[PDB]
């Protein structure tokens, strides 16, 4: 009964791939999407092959969709109260091909 | 107001047929087949279900970039609009694609921005 | 594994259906008009577009609270999955309803829950 | 060139309803999605006769789905950094028939 979400921007930096102590591949990168204003910005976390993948292939400014679950966390009382963490786990992410084209490679 | 619209992650049953108006206006067509999964207790892990074939229309430079860039087979993940389509007697539904990347789920990618 | 879901919002074009398998399954169906909208340019505020004509059907409880709750004309949001379903030569496309309630853009309503 | 989301769970407590000085209504509540385990809260604002709905038909614990835009904002650097704030711009509420009856009423 999850919460899955589809986010259409820009990369705002290039995507940070590293690897855990287990040995698996992490790639951190958030969207921004605009109007065209204010934009909506969502922190974005893939993992494993396609991980790797998006880091080869994206970059900062990179145009994407991203489709994923929707993640929060809430916290802070002890100290600054009333506070809220947001992410997607990413399921599947693309490259859109709107304004521009791609040259697509196997594995 | 609010279009009814949806997200779909499949592969292209064939190539993507790219097609013009009598003006000129580029329409490619492709069709999404997305096969669901689950489990399947008392012995069976994980295992397809259905298939769901979205015909899929798209409309300006995004068809030509499409064209360009997918062929059958390729994953993708699509963003769009649900629209009925009439016809010779009867109605199919389809989706007017915003927006359609591959997937990088088993693949990388050369982006090429236009301008 | 990641069912290709959408939400809709419309109104019922007929009262619901409501139907069992032979062994006593309930499945109500039922079809929901969604007509989005868009502005006129030159003289024109905003005007209905399409009209999109969604068909769905739901089981078990769900089905049997809808076929109580709804009624011709009742503005609904439905969330749910897209399933193909064939028959006598050729495939339609319907909505597997996951939820499914009356907007109360227009409307209250007394909830009265089961357990 | 908004992103929606549709998210089914329950209010957290009563919607509270109010008028700005316009003369306006809102709505204010918060969806609990819950996996059946850790949930996904979203604060959630509607406005208008739509609000003014909401107040008397929902209540605390009722299941809903809601469908609306997100609308994230950022801040903290010049005291705690790295914050986030978001909620949902409800375009349309109601009550799930999943598990309940309802007796829709007009206008």
């Amino acid at each position: 009964g999850d919460t899955t979400i589809t986010v259409v921007g820009n990369l705002t930096a290039d995507p940070e791939l590293r690897f855990t102590p287990s040995g698996a591949a992490v790639a951190n990168f958030t969207v921004a999407s605009t109007p065209r204003g204010e934009a909506l910005f969502l922190r974005c976390n893939i993992w494993r092959e396609a991980a790797e993948n998006v880091a080869e292939s994206l970059t900062r400014g990179s145009r994407v969709i991203v489709t994923g679950r929707l993640k929060q966390r809430s916290f802070e009382t002890r100290e600054g109260e009333k506070r809220t963490v947001v992410e997607v786990e990413v399921d599947e992410i693309g490259p859109s091909l709107r304004y521009a084209t791609a040259k697509v490679n196997k594995a």
